[PDB]
């Protein structure tokens, strides 16, 4: 058998409030789980996840072949070629399960100043028809910034947790700019299941994506309760419980950077389960010239022998190294 994985389940609601020693303790809690496998969950968190788990299933459940292809990413269709992030992420039938929808901030808008200079990474949502998906772009737009709160909550605890005042990350994680994405996974169940569709790992574990650290600060995820995730541990990978309740909450390779490396992004990799599933990631992205100045928490004077990072860099060669490393999704 596999183990499993420590992920403690943490209430994050002091976050939100003005009790700064329950901040601290729920700091050292974070500290604590990003010391150890890299992951906990967030309870007490304040969103919706029912819902948005509802409002997810009748979109992907109603969304047609037609309106994917009028939806795609670059990669899908040549014809958006403005679509390197934003859009529909086809399935392949034979060969490739997963399906996904991705969105951004929906400040970025025709007029905004990043879209007008078309810098890289920032693009303008494109959505499905309203009379056909009735109230699901609306939805989805306040479900970012519901997700945008909760991940600002998180993030002073991060701070804490290392040492900096609270707003050390999140005065640079701006409604105004920052970079994050929402996207909504279906892995499908189907009969039969494409092998094509399923890698294998060195251990001979099946898997639909391999190993990888994730290109984020810090992820925030909501999954079903359908068991999937493995983190890679000193005493191998272990399984991570599901809690369609929670968030799985773990760090990114910018965390990693710019804490030389005291809280590392953890390595995971997700299992082959012929289930039908949603996994609905927000990637807490900062702004594109967001730099933090690399520290180190375990040396006397704080130093670090790394060099700081702009997010923007960061973002747009990260998810194409995460392409070109384990495939297009
Ligand atoms: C987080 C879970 C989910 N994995 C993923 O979403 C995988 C590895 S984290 N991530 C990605 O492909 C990066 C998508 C980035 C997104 N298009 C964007 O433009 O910002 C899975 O369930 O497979
Ligand atoms: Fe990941």
């Amino acid at each position: 058998s596999v183990s499993k994985a420590n992920v403690p389940k943490i209430d994050v609601s002091p976050l939100f409030g003005d009790d700064q020693a329950a901040k601290m303790r729920v700091a050292q809690q974070i500290d604590a789980a990003s010391r150890d496998t890299g992951f906990f969950y967030a309870v007490n968190h304040g969103i919706n996840v029912q819902r948005l788990s509802q409002k997810t299933k009748e979109f992907h459940m109603s969304i047609t072949p037609e309106e994917k292809w009028d939806l795609a990413i670059r990669a899908y269709n040549k014809e958006h070629q403005d679509q390197v992030r934003a859009g529909y992420y086809l399935s392949i039938p034979g060969k490739k399960a997963v399906e996904s929808f991705c969105y951004l901030n929906p400040n970025f808008t025709p007029d905004h100043p990043r879209i007008q200079a078309k810098t890289p990474t920032h693009e303008v949502n494109v959505w499905p028809d309203e009379t056909k998906h009735p109230g699901f772009q609306d939805f989805a737009e306040q479900y970012y910034w519901d997700v945008f709160g909760l991940s600002s909550a998180l993030l002073k605890g991060y701070a804490l947790a290392l040492g900096k005042e609270e707003n050390f990350f999140a005065r640079h994680f701006k409604p105004d700019d920052t970079l994050a994405s929402v996207v909504l996974i279906r892995y499908p169940y189907l009969d039969p299941y494409p092998e094509a569709a399923i890698k294998t790992a060195a251990d001979g574990t099946k898997l639909s994506f391999e190993w990888h650290e994730d290109v984020s600060l810090i992820t925030v995820l909501y999954q079903s309760n359908v068991q999937n995730l493995q983190v890679e541990t000193a005493a191998g990978y272990q399984d991570i419980e599901a809690d369609d309740t929670g968030y799985l909450i773990n760090c990114g390779s910018y965390m990693a950077h710019l804490t030389n490396n005291y809280y590392k992004a953890p390595i995971h990799r997700v299992k082959w389960v012929n289930a039908e599933r949603q996994s609905l990631p927000f990637f807490v992205n900062l702004g594109y010239d967001s730099v933090i100045d690399p520290f180190d928490p375990r040396e006397p004077n704080g130093k670090s022998d790394r060099e700081p990072l702009s997010y923007g860099d960061y973002l747009q060669n990260g998810l194409v190294s995460l392409i070109n490393k384990n495939g297009q999704t």
